[PDB]
């Protein structure tokens, strides 16, 4: 079977005019060959294009590359992984309906479930998804989907996404699954049974630090069409550039994560043994409770995770004085960024979450690039010595 | 006091880095000095930026040239008009609220609003606003919002923006108003009462049919704050390419559109006065029912308008024959576009709305450009003399 | 016949997948069906495409609209202004010609031509060129082509391009002129007997002050050839995403050129009767030298021109103290641009050239855009009538 | 290693923004009269005009010049506008050029059309043998340039012995490394005083933008190509230079890959029985290999091998699934075309039989797919 770097870097479609590269379309609209012509594509017969927010050719290409290693029936581009999220969720549930979410999520997930859907009529209850157990017991007549996140940013708490899946096809609930932290070579939730799988493309999948997007991949063909239909009428869209931008990022996705993945184990077991780290949660290390779990439902690990200092003092002065590590939010970017959840990501998650999400200020949250691992760990190093 | 011309060519600001043009930040995220700089920016306290959705220095540039044109508190930019339309009317309206809006809209905020808005518990009447008395008489205890298009698309019907508001201002309900058919350059409704002023970009702003996106502007600081907070769980952004090129398009908003607006008016004309028309459909002729209002409330006219052939064969023989208009949807570009709104932009509207929108196969809307207008004129005219 | 604003408006070419807005070929390379189909593009048979510093869609677009209204048998796009002056003066003199250019010329190309012409073996004599006895007294046997500039940059001093033009055709010297100043809207060299008209397309083609370009055109597709043959070689290409930006921008040049035109005559007047003002260098005014040329070869007039103050020290006062214009390089803006040419533009051109080309401390060069025209009186004004 | 370095380049971030911005404009603003003027006398620090300096593409130039070891590096339109601006920014009338025989056809193109007619003297010569460099010198020889391994057959050069006859008597050497990347060769450390690439090919790497570069020794020399450049006006545009800087990132880890698939595809090639012979220079049957390797750390994956016949050839281009046939090389998928009436169809005949390139000869460019992808593609294509 051909490996994902050679489909990747072939996508399915002819050429446009004979290009080599795909052309950028950045157009608004589409011009008719006749009003039959016209009337024909927005009843959905013949093969072509009417206005961008509708399809633009470019972003198709993009969407096609993501439904091709996720294994979909098809692909969603959103201008960010919030316009994915939303999309995702609010294209199904409505008033009446209840949620199961995971309890550590994105911050902007929390305030999207926590703030907006129950504006809307929807009940939602976050609650620990590491325990089937523990969402067999909040479900209710009413629940129509569990939505999680594993690993969890940022503490990487680990889901049995698998086991959940079961219940939620025995249930008739969807599952969706934001698989963001670990990027689609090494988890791949359609496979464990899930509906929906979606990342912030933002991440690792542009890889590149330079485009916003989001992207949901649906394992029916009825899904994904009714995800664009909410798509269409909420209007998050990946512009027709940062579609050219995240195709061209995601030709080099599976090497460099493999690089992500070995630099980011290399980086948290040095930390691991450090005396100045209380712990280390990356769901690749033996010590983390859920590792089993993790490496029987994915093929790999994304390189971000956190670790725990003896002080806020002590993570104060990690963070400060470090060369190569940047001290900014998001991750999954070849370089390697730094930040401080309990004050940045997650400062505002309510503290009833904040407590069930075991975030404190003594927690640091890394995202490992593909430098030199060498030079990440003599930066930290450095930096641990004072 | 300084033109508009003027103003949108000078926005406020530094330059970065003595740059002239103001620079593309195709960038995800932005670096801190140090944990507390980082931390207080979560908080609001300084100046500076944390992340692309959060805010993008390109994206804010634009911002603040619609605002300068609305007079607004503040915009927020999105990746389309349905954007900026879902971002401003599901970041006020919760389950149990009213919303009563316009019979005749935008084919895809009829879409958002007969088939989302209720299914999340929030009431909607489709009503014609066209009669103030009968805005009045489907006002209910719950009513919170007013949305309005004027001049409609693609019929042109015009509500009274300004009696309206009144209604609004006494009851405790927001205005929100789409002045995507007519640009900021000639319908301010801030001016007029509305709370909130919002464009589909795509269409005259930007203007060269190049870049899908939305704006929406408020008239207080917390409305547009509640705007973007929607914006930031919501994720309708505009990429940092498409606002350099949306600003750069607006530079040359208030020329495009004076041309704009005496093209449709003259095109207008020579189709009103045509054998083979039965009607024509623009704001600014005499013979158009609410001229007067659309006169009082505006200071000028889009270029975008329908007219009535007698009979769909006509229609379609008209619109295949012109070498000149281009055979599209969308508008407010600087070439000619045509379509048939019967079978193209409103075919998906549920047809009890259709039949009450007064859209029927005679019907063909065209958006007027910046070409010469006799060239457009002699077009039409040889596409409508053909043997 | 058609308005050129519609010509631009609709270029020649088919639609790529029906695509309104003409594609970004961002690719360096095209792929083939066959080694037969490759061999036969290589041998110029068949239609397509090879590599982007062959042909690139996206350039050749703009190429096409460039070529539209220069009326040329073909147009090449550039990296820049100079990469069409080079092109279209190297592509053609080899060691042991000579050239006869103006001595009032933009500042690179005197450094082209006195520093780089010479080291190739060509000879290069800069002349009075608003005289044609003497371009003819300058003239030798081996003179094979003569460069002009009119009006001048920055001085506006205007050569008679009809008169030349005569000479170099019963002498068999190519014709090249540089009508950046002016732009194609308004002067049109190959209808006055030139050869080779070109731009630097930075300027008013583009508009925008964003993108550095230049485009040449020639009378014969024998010349064009000649000069895409020389690009191939020498390498100074434009980007598929410049050339959309150049084509975006010149949609509205027609429009934008009226208004220079008349923003920059009432400017001069405004200037020419201000006490502050010794001098006023625009060529459409009647007290200017070889006004009455400029009105018979040219149908308009460009918006960049000088003004003398009464010393270095008032020119600096009036250039530090303004609202609306920008002092900065470079001209032909939306915006209105200021800058002092002895210590800026022409702080380079050898102290010889600097005293033949009248260049001063006292002068100020102004670049007027299209903002309101009694908004930039108005800075002018204030800042001349300072304490 | 080299990764780290492309990932962190010395400069300040600008308004805080992580990636570098893309400074889509054509001139900059002067906080005043003085200000403005010091900057064109070279005072102060700052911009003017983006044919001068725009500082997207200036973060490009110092992130090549940095793993060149040069003192300063100039970006350009293309690989073309960087070897017009190295060689004629210092050649002049009476001056004599010694080139290799084997260049990329545009270079070719180039020197025996263009520099003659401005009075330069150019004899191409075989440059894999030093003596023959040394025989072909003449009073007025002020330059030598080099290609290594060559395009489209990979002749391979001896830089550091050309380097010392070069530094001995006058002269001027530049390379264009543009088949190898900075990451395996450079030639400024063998002794060259120039080292210029296409970024078209393996620095951007993704196949999307035409561009060029060249680094120098010396600042005198630099400043030299840069004042050439003001003037000739072939220049990288910022959105370009965004995608080159963008790609370099990944320029190390794309290079390790190409080289072991290249090689890998190579040997495949080299035993199979539809194939005469392969042209790579990491190959122990190579002429030149023992070069090659003691002064390169690396090598790309563009290279040629000699099918039995034409028909031969044609076959396997028209039948390949993976392999794009296409011009150009170093993109992240594999190309694949036919030099004689191709690349080269143009080059003047005398110098083709110099070449050594006939009808019978394919070139490929090896991506970063899987090779066992890549090789069974070939397969196929050879088998049925």
């Amino acid at each position: 079977a051909q490996d994902i770097t050679t489909t990747l870097l072939h996508p399915k479609g002819d050429h446009v005019l004979h290009s080599h590269a795909y052309p950028i379309f950045q157009t608004s609209t589409f011009c008719f060959d006749s009003t039959q012509q016209g009337a024909d594509l927005f009843m959905g017969k013949g093969e072509g294009h009417i206005y961008s927010r509708l399809g633009n050719p470019t972003v198709e290409q993009f969407e096609e590359m993501v439904c091709s290693i996720e294994g979909a029936a098809g692909s969603a581009a959103f201008g960010s992984g919030m316009g994915a999220i939303s999309s995702s969720t609010l294209a199904f549930l409505q008033k009446g309906d209840h949620l199961i979410a995971g309890d550590t999520l994105y911050g902007c997930t929390v305030s999207l479930f926590t703030h907006w859907l129950p504006r809307f009529g929807i009940e939602v209850d976050l609650i620990d998804t590491s325990d089937v157990e523990k969402v067999k017991a909040a479900w209710k007549p009413n629940t129509k989907m569990v939505y999680l996140e594993s690993p969890a940013n940022p503490t990487c708490k680990v889901s049995d996404i698998k086991g959940i899946a079961v219940v939620c096809h025995e249930r008739g609930a969807r599952l969706v699954v934001d698989a963001t932290f670990t990027s689609p070579c090494f988890l791949k939730p359609l496979e464990l049974g899930a509906d929906i799988a979606l990342h912030s493309v933002s991440k690792y999948i542009n890889g590149h630090g330079d485009v916003i997007g989001g992207v949901s991949s649906a394992k029916t063909a009825e899904d994904i069409a009714t995800i664009k239909f909410y798509r269409k009428d909420a209007g998050s869209l990946m512009a027709p550039m940062d579609a050219f931008l995240c195709a061209r990022g995601m030709k080099t996705l599976p090497i460099r994560m493999q690089i992500h993945m070995e630099n980011g184990l290399k980086v948290a077991k040095f930390l691991e043994q450090h005396e100045k780290i209380v712990k280390v949660n990356h769901p690749g290390l033996e010590s983390f409770p859920g590792h089993d779990i993790a490496k029987k439902q994915m093929t790999g690990y994304g390189s971000t995770f956190l670790f725990e200092m003896k002080s806020f003092e002590a993570a104060k002065k990690l963070m400060e004085h470090l060369k190569v590590c940047t001290l900014a939010v998001s991750l999954g970017c070849v370089d390697t960024l730094i930040e401080h959840p309990a004050s940045m990501t997650h400062a505002a998650v309510p503290e009833n979450i904040m407590r069930k999400q075991g975030i404190t200020p003594e927690l640091v949250r890394i995202s490992v690039g593909i430098e030199n691992v060498d030079d990440i760990i003599a930066d930290l190093k450095q930096a641990l010595e004072l």
